[PDB]
């Protein structure tokens, strides 16, 4: 209850929410049902439009006008946007010339440049070319400013995961708005996107940009707007906010646009329809850029248009029915469309079972159109699984679907043909990024980046110290004219050993054999120096990774690769080869099958054994460098050292044998030499973040030997390809992967079909940031070239995503 027998007189659009039962003015009012009994009157003036015409020049001040066309408005900050134009015979901010900002050009008490966040929700990356011609305003900052040809949302790209992560910094895992809907098991409760229960503030993890700003003492306007306010209203009250006296002047605004994501669910994303709101979202731009002109402000604010995600095509008869699949359908609850989330209807019934569930949903028709998943074997880049919020099981939908349980949902809620929340990989999921002032740069082009990096960037804009969140600071210092973040790369926990030959083959008891047997002067001198490292500037190009917490490992050098060898783990962290473009793929010789060698420079205690291997009848194992691609018939015995084996299970060695012996020798053949750093990763808990010994939940039988959930490599080559990849002069370039150590392949339909049918889609499924892998290992790679680390971060955030063209 309110007591709403208060008044807004001289209070609209009040700054600092006032306490219940007093009724409120803000912008937020409606929303609460709490506004005044003037509000709307007060407030929410209509008469005579938005626009100044010839006649209201000079006119007298009629306080019921919803903007004025007096002489005294400039100064009381109320004109309507276009004033000066009509009025004063100035330009339209869209037909001036585009001229640098090299300093920001700011009335005097203005500490810092003002940032203006405008938001659209829905606005599809190609929409920048493709509805150009409609976008003047729009057009001019885009190319005047700096742009990204598109921004990568988060998963799922649905509304309030992305508004709040950008908001945030952080995945939706970490800020908890999951979905557009949840629910939270431990507060027993469910938060929709209709209702109260979303104002709740336990819903709300991490530190978003305005809480940020406020407790640093840089004042914001309020970000939310009511759906009533209308958008001319809306820019109004934030050129009327930037009228204030410096002391209560924010420094800090959001505008939102419902446009285009409201017309593109009806209309689809390119229907006829979508012309017009596109016109009506510039013209919003062009009253903002006019109005900043106006004051003088033109040159001062720095301005960013970013959207949540895009819009594709999607239509009723694109549904996939979970009764097509399931007979159980009543006992489980499903989050819908175009993503599935999958629960237990009640909590009291034990014929639940998830195994059975996901079993029933795999592969089990031509033509899927979604997959199933156990969160946690979702792939990594969509950072996906940690939070309570998040059901165990979950569905991948195709691109242009939905998924819902039964057809009666769907008919007793075709009338949308729009929809999003696909994963952030697929292109009509894309959104986009401008920013436009005097810290930003001119006339740029910036390469795509993903949503989470741009609250550091808010932050940099501000003076702010960013909260702990999920962007690399530094990694968009290109974006930028000054403001720069200079970061210093982490130091070293752990040093390496180096050990040499410390031990006798007889000191081994591990159940191993080798037909190595078979037994100069010249060459005796000469491997010596390969174990000492005299081949290791080839085999390891960016300096070796630096070890970020503390632990026990051991540098092994050979001739055709180097490892870092860890003794808590008895496998390396990483192995760094370079397969130059004129490498030659050669088989295991036969009598070579099943050898593997005692290392004489690491103990046995520190070692794996082959016995494990023999009693654990669901584990095998493979080799993180490959024997296919040594360099001679004696380096080849280094590749099967116990030192470079790992454990494996038979269903992933058809994936790892496959991108060993085929695909490496592919990407150094396109990309002339490539240079692969392999490795295990341990995430049991799959928080992103690399697990603790105490933490795996799996070893082979009856030993120490702990079981990886997934195993990346890193596959660097030079940007100009015209260079081979040990000899780069200039910027690098980078695709990663981390693959799901999983006993099946049951992920991939195709899999009892040739290798050359459906790893390589796999494995793209799995592509990763260099980033990502960190997180899982606690390495840091790109210690030591020639690039600046700023460059080295970018490098670090990029994603191949395999997509055709936007
Ligand atoms: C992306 O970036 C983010 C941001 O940096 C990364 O997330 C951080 O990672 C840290 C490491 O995991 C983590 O640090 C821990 O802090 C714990 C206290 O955290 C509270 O306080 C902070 C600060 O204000 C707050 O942000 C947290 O908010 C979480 O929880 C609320 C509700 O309670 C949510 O609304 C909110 O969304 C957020 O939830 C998310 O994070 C939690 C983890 O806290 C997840 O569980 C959720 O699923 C959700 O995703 C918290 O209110 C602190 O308790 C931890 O300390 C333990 O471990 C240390 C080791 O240093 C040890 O010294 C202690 O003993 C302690 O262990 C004790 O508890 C154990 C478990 O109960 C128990 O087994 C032991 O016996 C001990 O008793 C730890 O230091 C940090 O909180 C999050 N921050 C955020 C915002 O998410 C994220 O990693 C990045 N992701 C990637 C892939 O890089
Ligand atoms: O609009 C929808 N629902 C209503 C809504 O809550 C009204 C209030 N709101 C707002 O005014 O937000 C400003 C803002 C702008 C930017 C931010 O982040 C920042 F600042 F970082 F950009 C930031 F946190 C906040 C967000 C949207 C909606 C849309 C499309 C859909 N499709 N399917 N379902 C859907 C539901
Ligand atoms: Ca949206
Ligand atoms: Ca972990
Ligand atoms: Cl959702
Ligand atoms: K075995
Ligand atoms: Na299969
Ligand atoms: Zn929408």
């Amino acid at each position: 209850w309110t007591a709403t027998s208060g008044s807004c007189k001289g209070r609209c659009f009040e700054l600092q929410e006032v306490g219940p039962p007093d009724c409120r003015c803000d912008n937020l009012c409606k929303s609460y049902s709490s506004c005044c009994h003037d509000f709307d009157e007060l407030c929410l003036k209509t008469a005579r439009g938005w626009e100044c015409t010839k006649d209201r020049c000079g006119e007298v001040r009629n306080e019921e006008n919803a903007c004025h066309c007096s002489e005294d408005c400039l100064s009381r900050g109320d004109c309507c946007t276009n004033y000066q134009v009509v009025c004063k015979g100035e330009s339209h901010w869209v037909d001036d010339d585009c001229e640098e900002i090299k300093v920001p050009e700011c009335p005097a008490g203005f500490v810092r440049p003002p940032l203006i966040i405008f938001s659209v929700d829905g606005f599809r990356a190609s929409y920048m070319k493709k509805g150009s011609k409609v976008m003047p305003n729009i057009e001019k900052l885009r190319s005047c400013g700096t742009h990204a040809p598109y921004m990568r949302p988060v998963y799922p790209t649905k509304t309030f995961p992305n508004l709040y992560t950008l908001a945030t910094g952080l995945y939706p895992e970490s800020h908890g708005i999951v979905g557009n809907s949840m629910y939270d098991p431990v507060f027993d409760a469910s938060f929709h996107l209709r209702g109260r229960e979303k104002f709740n503030h336990r819903w709300w993890g991490g530190q978003p940009l305005w809480i940020t700003a406020t407790k640093q003492g840089v004042r914001a306007g309020t970000f939310f707007w009511s759906v009533s306010i209308p958008h001319e209203r809306r820019i109004l009250t934030i050129l009327q906010w930037l009228s204030l006296p410096d002391n209560e002047r924010p420094s800090v605004y959001a505008f939102y646009s419902e446009q285009p994501d409201f017309s593109g669910h009806k209309y689809g994303p390119f229907g006829p329809e979508m012309t017009n709101p596109l016109r009506e979202i510039d013209k919003t731009v062009g009253q903002l850029m006019d109005g900043l002109k106006q004051l003088r402000l033109h040159r001062c604010v720095n301005v960013i248009f970013v959207g949540d995600h895009g819009m594709e095509d999607v239509t009723c008869d694109r549904t996939e029915f979970l009764s097509n699949y399931l007979t159980n359908v009543d006992d489980i609850t499903l989050v819908p469309g175009t993503l599935g989330r999958i629960r237990a209807k009640s909590i009291n019934n034990s014929k639940y079972d998830p195994k059975t569930i996901i079993a029933a949903l795999t592969c089990k028709k031509p033509d899927q159109h979604f997959k199933p998943y156990m969160k946690q074997h979702l792939p990594k880049r969509l950072h996906y699984a940690n939070n309570r919020r998040i059901e165990d099981i979950h569905l991948l939908v195709d691109r242009r679907w939905h998924v819902a349980r039964k057809p009666l949902d769907v008919y007793k809620k075709c009338f949308f043909q729009g929809d999003h929340g696909f994963d952030n990989k697929v292109n009509s999921m894309q959104t986009v990024f401008v920013g436009y002032g005097p810290t930003f740069k001119y006339r740029t082009k910036v390469p795509p980046f993903e949503n989470i990096e741009l609250y550091n960037v808010m932050c940099d804009l501000l003076g702010l110290k960013p909260a702990p969140n999920n962007g690399t600071h530094g990694s968009l210092n290109h974006l930028l004219r000054t403001n720069t973040f200079r970061p210093t790369m982490p130091d070293e926990v752990s040093r390496p050993n180096y050990p040499g030959i410390m031990y006798l083959q007889s000191e081994f008891d591990l159940g191993c054999t080798c037909d190595d047997k078979v037994e100069n002067k010249l060459e005796e001198l000469n491997k010596r120096l390969h174990t000492k490292g005299s081949t290791k500037e080839r085999h390891l190009l960016y300096g070796r990774p630096a070890v970020l917490y503390r632990t026990s490992y051991d540098i092994l050098y050979h001739t055709d690769f180097e490892s870092g060898y860890s003794e808590i783990f008895l496998m390396p962290l990483w192995t760094s080869y370079t397969i130059s473009k004129q490498a030659e793929v050669s088989s295991i010789p036969e009598h070579l099958t099943n050898c593997v060698r005692p290392d004489v420079r690491v103990s046995p205690g520190f070692s794996q054994n082959c016995l494990a291997y023999k009693n654990d009848k669901q584990m095998s194992y493979g080799f993180l460098f490959p024997p296919y691609l040594s360099s001679s018939p004696e380096a080849k015995y280094d590749a099967f050292l116990v030192t470079n084996m790992v454990p494996m299970y038979p269903a992933f060695k058809r994936v790892w044998a496959y991108f060993q012996r085929v695909l490496v020798k592919k990407y150094a053949s396109e990309r002339n030499g490539v240079n692969v750093i392999s490795g295990p990763i341990f995430d049991y808990n799959y928080d992103g973040l690399r697990d603790t010994e105490d933490e795996i939940k799996q070893y082979v039988e009856g030993s120490s030997i702990p079981v990886p959930t997934h195993y990346y490599s890193i596959i660097t080559s030079c940007l100009d390809f015209t260079q081979p990849a040990d000899k780069c002069d200039g910027p690098l370039s980078v695709s990663s992967f981390i693959l799901p150590h999983r006993p099946d392949n049951d992920e991939s339909c195709n899999s009892s079909e040739d290798e050359s049918k459906w790893v390589e889609e796999l494995m793209k499924m799995h592509t990763a940031r260099v980033r990502d892998i960190e997180h899982l290992t606690g390495l840091d790679f790109y210690r030591k070239t020639s690039r600046s680390y700023s460059e080295i971060l970018t490098l670090k955030t990029y994603l191949h995503t395999y997509e055709s063209e936007i």
